[PDB]
């Protein structure tokens, strides 16, 4: 398993304190020889903000890769005609941001990597993360599972006594499931048993 | 009919303007004993807010209940494992909302709560009002009306001949929808004649 | 209101003893001037068929019209590019012919027919009878509701409390939704209080 | 767990040589003290048919129960208005079986049973078996999942590197999943590992 | 063809610099007689803005219409109940724009503009122009096709062999798509060669 | 262009008299050297069948290809697990057979043969022909363009001006659509001009 050469973007949605669970899995990847862009939903810093005010999270992704960091449409537009991916990850993928994903919004600069990507019939792999997955979001979820170029990160139950809706990707098979999507694959089992 | 111990949420989409049809029913809810927490679709001041500037709608929520405006995402998002509502109320529900809500999207304090209800089994209770009720967002409703734990406020057409797509609760029936809903029944006739 | 001239294609579905409800309407067309096609879903003989064995329905209908019953689909291709329709009519459409209907499945002689009056242009009147209406068969009500060329007769819940999602056409109702559909419009109010 | 008085239906879809592996399941329910109706999707007699022509499954159905096998519609429409059942199971619920289901097509006595009991807001839990599941099917299974009344027994990929697409019920399962439904939950978890 | 006298929104989507494909469109509609309303998808100025900072697209629009440009979400309203179109068209239309239409989402004043205009019974003109199109908008966009009292600019795919999934209308056939929608029908033929 | 050695299914949907429009297309593929073999959407004799009565399209797929026809259920089945096929195409594919196989419907023996070859990742290549395609089979269309192992024969309007919904392939262009197929590419232009 070898992404020397390979240009992964990677990224995030939801709140800020939940990407503890794939910051470690970007690093994987800048490991294994990947040059991984990093997409956030918003705006990284307004006019306004102050020297050490920067969540930890921004910090630590500048720890992992020194690409600039995509964070407003027209940074993310150019993935598609001028600075191809070969892959690009959502890890963790919202239940807002799978149904925007699977409905073809494409309205945060994340969502305009992966049109982007799926623009030039390359991978996109998601690492689905929300509590009404087997809910109002399974219809989203299953169309994206049958998608050309779309591919999952395998995932499970996490809690089904408490959160029985719930379903999460275990993070860690994530270069796995990008190894496959590159040649054309969902990596399987894509059903697994969460902790 | 007595909701004494309930913790009801109560969330408000659309124009600001439109609430004087539901106020009268959130505080029927309160005189029935319910704990009545609102829920709205922007934060209810800026930086910027004056002393008298805030409009007239927000003070008078805030003379129907003492509980804190839910006005943002982390706000909204305890209703699922901290203080989980036994009931979400969304009224009026605009045709965007409906449109959102069907489809899984879940970007606004009113959604979140809505989904924070569903995560738990409980039941969420809509009054609709749009012009497209019986165009393009058909079948939204007919998904949601379908859908476990979710219950609608009897509705039917407002203006059959000038708005012939608009569909419209009966705010009226709000407490016996929410009555219903909590035994797991969708409270019927569920298809009136509006006035 | 005249239909002098207009020749209308009228489709029963479901069971023949629930045609008792739309044979007068039946009758009314051609009373008004409408030279009546009537289609239905099988073949009305086989081989076997003995002297007064067929049933009283396709007598009655014998009666009303004497334009040859089509029970095929070679019977019904025709009435795309030989034979058009100015409009065609399926009543009483139960669940399984609403749901073929609206997911574009035409497996039926009267489902070719509302094929191919769409085919030109012209417009297909329903008379839903189902109980499944506001469940599973929602969306594909809402579908069709909403899809050019497709109009409905004014319709119900015929009984809320017993059959809760049950939707059921006022089939008086059908030559003034004809004479609308004609204008291009659907005849309103389309939601109706059932007896 | 007891199912003393309880009427329980039955439908077996697909092929008459997969019944092996529920069987044993209907023979559990009637242990447990339900009376079971089997449901199947064709006439399980010609006239043509002779002496010991019939196939085992049917002579084994009528080992475990004696309440006649509903084999048409005419007899599985009753089980709405007159005969009504405390829920219905569809097991094995075949890939074409779930697309017409979640459709709200109802075209066999299988189809009809579930239609009847969903009717009368009685639950249908079924048990899925198809090779799509996780492509076209996907969709459909998942629309059955969120929707009222409607329960799963717990299922997964039955083997992934041959056939990826492939869902399972764990039919062992079954009566637990009855009891769950029988009191308005899905029995979890939901999402298991087969064999 | 001739306009005079007619009301017609222009409501542009996606980035400003994309505009100089419609905006001679724009003009002939004025030259041909109609009154146009441009609506755009977010405010054109800020508290904050100086004098010739304003992107050269708005003065062009200024230059071809004195119709005030509606910007917001209030300015867009009364074109339903007060100050009626009769004929909105979107173009550009983009993916994202395509599937919150789709989906019944009216979050912009250019989607508040379509809504208001089929509230009233009245046609809505579509130009696509989007990479996705025949990908994940692929449903969004045959869902409008088919909806009641929407017509889209005759399109085609602009560059099969690098853009395999991108379609975009011919922007030159915007005014007849308009005088065939005035009448009630999609201007054929809908599917061209383009470039 | 080569198919020495591949296993092709050749699926004919709809009128036996439409397919002198693909015979050619299945005799093209034996003489670039593939095995053919033919599915059908009913047995090809009942036992009451006569000498020469056999229809000619019948006569002239024996003159074609010796494959033995696949007629039934149980002959299409051995096509997944025992003898599967490189890729599978249907064409025509009729409106009907469209909605059945976007709607995981598979009660033909064509549509088992298109479900086993899923089942394995392989191929599967439909020539559409409906006069509906931009009606009410649009959303099924469009939905197994963008579904994973389906491709299209490249399509376009037939008759805009008679037909103004109807799509149908260009059935010269079957050849090359496998071969792009086999790599797992759509080929383009998949929308062409009609005669």
């Amino acid at each position: 398993m070898n992404f020397a050469g390979k240009h992964v973007g990677f990224g995030l949605t939801g709140s800020h304190c939940t990407y503890h669970e794939v910051l470690p899995q970007m690093e994987r990847l800048v490991e294994l020889g990947a040059k991984v862009t990093p997409f956030v939903t918003h705006t990284v810093q307004t006019t306004d903000t102050k020297f050490g005010e920067s969540s930890e999270w921004i910090n630590k992704i500048k720890q992992i890769t020194e690409e600039p960091i995509v964070d407003s449409m027209v940074k993310a537009e150019p993935f598609g005609p001028k600075t191809p991916l070969d892959c690009m990850v959502i890890a963790p993928m919202t239940g807002n941001s799978t149904s925007k994903f699977a409905n073809a919004m494409t309205d945060s600069p994340v969502l305009m990597g992966a049109k982007a990507t799926l623009r030039n019939g390359k991978p996109v792999v998601v690492g689905i993360s929300t509590n009404d997955a087997l809910g109002l979001n399974g219809i989203n979820i299953m169309r994206l599972m049958a998608t050309k170029n779309i591919y999952f990160i395998p995932f499970g139950q996490d809690n089904p006594q408490v959160k029985p809706n719930s379903l999460v990707a275990r993070m860690e098979a994530l270069p796995e499931t990008i190894e496959a999507a590159l040649r054309g694959q969902q990596y399987q089992p894509v059903l697994i048993e969460k902790f």
